[PDB]
């Protein structure tokens, strides 16, 4: 209750037909319909999902996004059936402001958005915002065309936040007002305004790019305005060492994919732990998806065969090591033989220590989650999307376990 965690949908599902040894799948399986979200792999890894209108409408994300078939199925069957959401979970609707950040005004009318939230049957709907990227550095003061723009987008958000509260008066979702700002004081302004209109429920927007200190100073500035009944939501944020601090400062709700993004986007610390100490995933790339190796082949540096064999030997060693049938010593040698090649020799010696730690500590054996216990050493291999996203899923469950731990603490004396 005291702090809910919502998982933002960015088509992050896994293919349960993936053969980890052979690296084939069932080619006749349909994307999304036949795939698993985290809540289909774990009992309860979040309290709900957050669905963006811009993402569902395909135009936004810039990517392997919602197809027209997926989109029709969404509305045809309802978004509960689409996501296979259990009844103990909840849903929050969003517009996907990040998708139209560089446009003049938001491209949707308020009436459309309410249409979407009503037909999706979401528990919570977030007002149609326009993001204010940028926040004043220490002893920086925005002026001129920069300040006029910030103030313009603040006015557009609050204009629309008020339209949205009014036009959504007979809807079944609880409405959430979006607060943007370029400093602590502009954020406070936005929040005062929204509460004044009659919002009980606030979304602090545009906070993802900020350091934690900047977030915590803004919240300590907003805390006086908050009431017994006021809900506060941090769009995009999940920084688990700061949970206790957010609860102090009146936050009731967070949402983020960054634990999942972190599994494959970071160089070090791909595999999180509840200790909070983390492990580097071991790079073993597909020889014919790697840019670095495409070029080495093309340039005549290695025969294609020997590449393919060094790749195999590293994958084989890893598997042997996890059946306790190969020394850590010799496992490293196979893996580093391949690293020598897709990253160069000196880079191999750099990452040796990090690898000794990951492989030696066997941290995937420690973790009780269903990914680690089902795919083993594969969770700590950085290869294709199938391993990377499963590691992501592990990170999601780890974050939610950290959150439940914090919620378990009651002050007394
Ligand atoms: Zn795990």
């Amino acid at each position: 209750s005291k702090l809910k965690y919502f998982f933002p949908d960015s088509q992050d599902f896994i293919d349960p037909s993936f053969d980890f040894v052979r690296e084939t799948r069932n080619e006749h399986r349909v994307r999304q319909r036949d795939d698993h979200y985290p809540h289909e792999v774990f009992p309860h890894p979040y309290d709900g999902m957050l669905v963006s209108k811009a993402v569902v409408d395909g135009l936004g994300g810039g990517e392997s996004k919602y197809t027209r078939a997926q989109r029709l199925r969404y509305f045809r069957n309802g978004m509960k059936h689409f996501f296979r959401l259990p009844d103990n979970m909840q849903t929050m609707g969003d517009c996907g402001a990040f998708t139209y950040v560089n446009q003049d005004v938001p491209p949707y009318r308020v009436e459309e958005v309410i249409e979407f939230y009503e037909t999706s049957r979401f528990n919570y709907g977030v007002s149609l915002d326009h993001i204010i990227f940028g926040y004043e550095k220490p002893g920086e003061s925005f002026s001129g065309e920069v300040l006029a723009e910030c103030r313009r987008r603040q006015d557009i958000t609050l204009t629309l936040a008020q339209d949205f509260l009014v036009k959504s008066q007979k809807s079944c979702f609880t409405p959430f007002g979006v607060a943007h700002g370029w400093n602590k004081k502009s954020y406070r302004q936005s929040v005062e305004a929204l509460l004044a209109m009659g919002y009980k429920n606030i979304t602090m927007g545009g906070m993802v790019p900020l350091k934690t200190a900047q977030i915590l100073e803004t919240l300590e500035e907003i805390k006086p305005l908050l009431k017994s009944d006021t809900q506060v939501h941090l769009l995009g944020i999940a920084r688990p060492e700061s949970f206790a601090d957010f609860i102090r400062l009146g936050v009731t709700s967070i949402d983020s994919t960054t634990p999942l993004q972190q599994a494959f986007k970071d160089r070090k610390n791909n595999y999180h732990t509840p200790e909070g100490r983390a492990y580097t995933a071991v790079r073993v790339p597909q020889f014919d998806a790697n840019p670095s190796l495409s070029r080495k082949i093309k340039s005549g540096v290695i025969d294609q065969d020997v590449a393919r064999h060094l790749e195999k030997d590293a994958m084989h060693a890893l598997f042997e090591y996890d059946n306790n049938a190969l020394s850590l010593e010799k496992t490293l040698e196979a893996v580093l033989a391949y690293e020598r090649l897709h990253s160069g020799e000196k880079e191999a010696e750099k990452i040796r220590a990090d690898y000794e730690r990951t492989l030696g500590d066997r941290p995937w054996r420690k973790c009780e989650c269903n990914i680690c216990r089902s795919i083993g050493i594969n969770v700590i291999i950085f290869r294709g999307a199938e391993r990377n996203r499963r590691r992501g899923f592990h990170n999601i469950q780890v974050l939610y376990n950290r959150l439940q731990y914090t919620l378990s603490l009651r002050s007394e004396d």
